């Protein structure tokens, strides 16, 4: 059948950003309930079961723009222990009032250590290769729960 609202869709995908493959796998999702990034859903909407295709998803319809205000230099002492002074390092530091914001080292040149509280894909455009494996109708529980079940 055709991918549409309230259908439980199983896709196998390859995610590539600016050249390299950052992710790849297979998942199931309830279509129409904001379970996927907007861009991605729009591209799947209408697709036939089995249909394969590619999709360019702008940061705007994915994980959003990069907020440079999200970058910041912090003292090594900020982290009272022994960890990493290298990029890629991600921490889940707490927000000044609530609802923590995971950060990521952007560099380390001595004491001046850069960090990023933006999504690791913020500011990036995503290029997907998709394959609609299974497309079934959602069950009452799924609809109530708002998510697809391993079933």
């Amino acid at each position: 059948m055709k991918v549409g609202q309230d259908k439980v869709v199983t896709i196998r995908y390859t995610l590539q950003v600016e050249g390299e493959v950052l992710d790849q796998g297979e998942l199931s999702y309830l279509h129409g309930h904001r379970n996927l990034i907007p861009g991605l859903e729009e591209a799947l909407e209408g697709r036939e079961e089995g249909e394969a295709f590619q999709a360019h998803v702008p940061a705007e319809k994915a994980y959003g723009p990069h907020d440079p205000e999200g970058v910041q230099v912090v003292p090594l002492s900020a982290f009272p222990e022994d960890a990493e002074v290298v990029p890629g390092a991600q921490f889940y530091a707490q927000d000044m009032e609530g609802n923590p914001m995971p950060l990521t080292v952007v560099a380390v040149e001595g004491e001046e250590v850069t960090v990023d509280f933006n999504h690791p894909l913020a500011g990036k455009d995503l290029d997907f290769q998709v394959e609609v494996v299974k497309v079934r109708e959602a069950t009452p529980e799924e609809l109530l729960h708002g998510h697809a079940h391993p079933s």
